[PDB]
């Protein structure tokens, strides 16, 4: 029994709830529960001088009697099938704030949110709440997109094969332990693929140092991802036919190799730690172009900003 | 001679630059020079135990002297025309700020940036630097649509008529000011609006509070609005015919109208200041509807977070 305590980030702008739907699923093949979640506000509420407290209060209390019922009612489905869902809609007025609070004081395992994808060849779109989330959510963030899944969808954990500090070894660990472990509670026979990618070097020679050749220097780093790919590979009983490791810039490689490989989802490690800064760079453009759902993981050792 | 110094933020993931389109029909109209900017970094840089910090030097030197050349061509006809263009490629990986940075160490007047729409009927999409930018940019930020502006497009300014404190009439006023002057600076015959939108009370009684009607804080909201939006009109020469004042949620609202109004551009004033929390949440949600050009633009108060 794990990843039994899910938390669905409800979407406010519309009836149907993918977010909703994706625990459910979860939860008839894992067990557990879903608390779906909505942080309310009102103009109203600031409108201090024109507006009395109890003609405030009055108004916070309509907003969230009439949310809740909202959320009930599409929920009522799942409900009458035995699905546990707790409805938690509260007064806040910085959504971002509030989600993260309520992971951290309920220890949910997972955060689900979905994200809307207008075309097929299309991009997902990240709100800027969305974006608070990635950045700052210490769970695992999970965004849906808000279509069906591909069938006989893969799942795709791209690594970080390439900068040297010894946390991301430990990062992609905990993502391909992760990946194999959710994976396996929810699919019958799940389809796990690694991934990396590198770029090369932005020069044929340089100047002030003759012996220098840096054809030799992309070939050095196509080796060490080759080494660590076949070490994760051997540790998570991965077929050396489901790895690739791919040259060229990450952003528009991990997403193209995603879309080659009829993902359903990537699996990412994202960082708080400020400096790194170049890795929050490149992952924010990777991100920004996935085509599919994707699954973010901070490491162990992460510091959420928010605090209760 | 005001608004003299411009920024443009170079896109680095295409060659037409709108955002410097857009800066030369500016200085063509109302004199000044422009900096086309952009921060460059590469993985190359963080590989410190497989690479010397010659050769990574040799490789930084490379991808400065190559964007370098690659901007002065997209540039090379309006320096021919005699625009003073001044580029500038640093290496920093954290592009928020250096941009932010360069806006204060230079003291820009403005700084332009392109944001992709893709359909006609369509968001701009923005991306996580442009939320950073919009959020922290001390300077008045622009955010330039990658279309072309419509023959007798519209000015907006989107005023807020409903907040209590005293600190919005302000920013209003500085939103209007300097709509008038920068318009007339470039246009012949800038055609002007002023627009507000109030949101209804979410209750239609109180039970708690038996002679409370909310219909007459729907009203008394209304005639606030209407009594700002005259004296506004009034202070800056703005025909009544050319004012709206209108229900509804703003951030559904004001991208509706400024549609309906054929609008080139909304401007829109934003804050720094934490708590009048909800607005950020409001203006965010605007911002991310919008299907027309942005010119947002802060308070005189102003803190930036960052500092150099
Ligand atoms: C390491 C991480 C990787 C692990 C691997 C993860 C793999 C995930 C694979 C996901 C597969 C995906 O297809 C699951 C899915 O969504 O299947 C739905 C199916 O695509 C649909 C159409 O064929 O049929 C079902 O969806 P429906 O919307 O038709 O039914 P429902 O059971 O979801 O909803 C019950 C009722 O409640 C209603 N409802 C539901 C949500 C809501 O917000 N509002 C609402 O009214 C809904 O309209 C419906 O009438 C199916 N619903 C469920 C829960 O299985
Ligand atoms: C309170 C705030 C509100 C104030 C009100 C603001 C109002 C703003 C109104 C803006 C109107 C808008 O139409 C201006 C505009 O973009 O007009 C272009 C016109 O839409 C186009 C097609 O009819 O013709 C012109 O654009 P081109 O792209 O054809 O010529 P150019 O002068 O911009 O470029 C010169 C050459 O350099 C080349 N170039 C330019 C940019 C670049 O990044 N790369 C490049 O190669 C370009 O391809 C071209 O061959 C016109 N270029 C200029 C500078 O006027
Ligand atoms: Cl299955
Ligand atoms: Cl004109």
């Amino acid at each position: 029994e794990k990843y039994q305590n899910l938390l669905v980030v409800i979407d406010p702008n519309q009836d149907d709830q993918p977010a909703l739907r994706r625990a459910v699923y979860i939860v008839q093949r894992n067990g557990g529960r879903i608390k779906a979640f909505l942080p309310v506000y009102d103009l109203s509420y600031d409108m201090t001088t024109l507006l009395s407290p109890d003609e405030r209060n009055a108004m916070r209390k309509g907003v969230i009697n009439q949310k809740t019922a909202w959320i009930k009612q599409q929920a009522r489905y799942y409900l009458e099938a035995g699905i546990q869902i707790d409805i938690k809609v509260i007064w806040h007025n910085r959504p971002y704030e509030a989600i993260i609070e309520e992971v951290i004081t309920d220890k949910h395992d997972l955060l689900i949110k979905m994200a809307h994808q207008h075309d097929k060849l299309g991009s997902l779109i990240f709100t800027p709440l969305d974006w608070q989330l990635l950045r700052k959510c210490p769970a695992p963030v999970w965004m849906v997109k808000d279509k069906e899944w591909p069938e006989y969808g893969t799942i795709v954990v791209a690594a970080n094969l390439s900068n040297e500090e010894s946390y991301h070894d430990a990062l992609n660990l905990k993502l391909i332990e992760l990946t194999n472990d959710l994976s396996h509670r929810i699919q019958k026979d799940p389809d796990v693929h690694l991934l990396s990618a590198y770029p090369v070097a932005p020069i044929n020679i340089a100047i002030e140092l003759p012996d220098f050749d840096p054809n030799l220097y992309n070939n050095a780093l196509r080796g060490q991802h080759l080494i660590a790919m076949k070490e994760l590979r051997q540790k998570f009983s991965i077929p050396e036919e489901k790895t690739h490791v791919k040259e060229g810039l990450p952003e528009q490689v991990i997403p193209q190799v995603c879309e080659e490989l009829n993902a359903g989802i990537v699996v990412l490690g994202i960082l708080g730690r400020t400096g790194a800064a170049f890795l929050g760079n490149t992952a924010e453009q990777l991100i920004d172009h996935i085509k599919c759902d994707l699954l973010a993981i901070k490491p162990d050792g992460f510091t959420c900003p928010i605090t209760v």
